[PDB]
């Protein structure tokens, strides 16, 4: 996240780390066994780890459960990003409580102006590399389509929205992929993608959540 803050300790119950020896994405938990994630993050060997604030020290309150199976989108296009969602089946369920919750789903997209938490453990800086312990936050509004579009002409699908600052400074960033954007409580957007971190008229992209929620609970609801 760049141009965000220190989250504190436990303030975003629903994200989660997608770990592989390292962290490599964010995810969000919808329920005790299902975390929703993007699909370019998918990979074998996926642990997933709840209740995280330094992700390099066990400071308690982390739950480490190994992903059973993970669902990328059937028309997941790696090339454009278009359907960029996945969702993870753990092992076993997650205990929860207020350290480790679920977040909801949307029951209807959310507009333009709509203010958003974005949080995540990725790059804090657009030049070079700074990866934090901690889990940073940063609030950023969801932009109109004309100003989506108008940044990255040919690029946006309907299943994509741009959310951010159009002067630059405050973005989402590498390591940030797959996690949580949240608006009045609901899980909005993904991480999925964006031009460089933190550029002027670049803001990030997300997966647009809104469309998948019939795929997501019939999903889950067979397997
Ligand atoms: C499969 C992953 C291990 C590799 O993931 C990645 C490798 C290189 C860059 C990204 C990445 N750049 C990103 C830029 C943005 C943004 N809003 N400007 C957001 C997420 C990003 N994710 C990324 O998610
Ligand atoms: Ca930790
Ligand atoms: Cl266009």
């Amino acid at each position: 996240i760049v141009g965000g803050y220190t989250c504190g300790a436990n303030t975003v119950p629903y994200q989660v780390s997608l770990n592989s020896g390292y962290h490599f994405c964010g995810g969000s938990l919808i329920n005790s066994q299902w975390v929703v994630s993007a699909a370019h993050c998918y990979k074998s060997g996926i642990q997933v780890r709840l209740g995280e604030d330094n992700i390099n020290v066990v400071e308690g309150n982390e739950q480490f459960i190994s992903a059973s199976k993970s669902i990328v989108h059937p028309s997941y296009n790696s090339n454009t990003l278009n359907n960029d969602i996945m969702l993870i089946k753990l092992k076993s369920a997650a205990s929860l409580n207020s350290r480790v919750a679920s977040i909801s789903l949307p029951t209807s997209c959310a507009s333009a102006g709509t203010q958003c938490l974005i949080s995540g453990w990725g790059n804090t800086k657009s030049s070079g590399t700074s990866y934090p312990d901690v889990l940073k936050c940063l609030k950023a509004p969801i932009l109109s389509d004309s100003s989506c579009k108008s940044a990255y002409p040919g690029q946006i699908t309907s299943n994509m929205f741009c959310a951010g600052y159009l002067e630059g400074g405050k973005d989402s960033c590498q390591g940030d992929s797959g996690g949580p954007v949240v608006c009045s409580g609901k899980l909005q957007g993904i991480v999925s993608w964006g031009s460089g971190c933190a550029q002027k008229n670049k803001p990030g992209v997300y997966t647009k959540v809104c469309n998948y929620v019939s795929w997501i609970k019939q999903t889950i609801a067979s397997n």
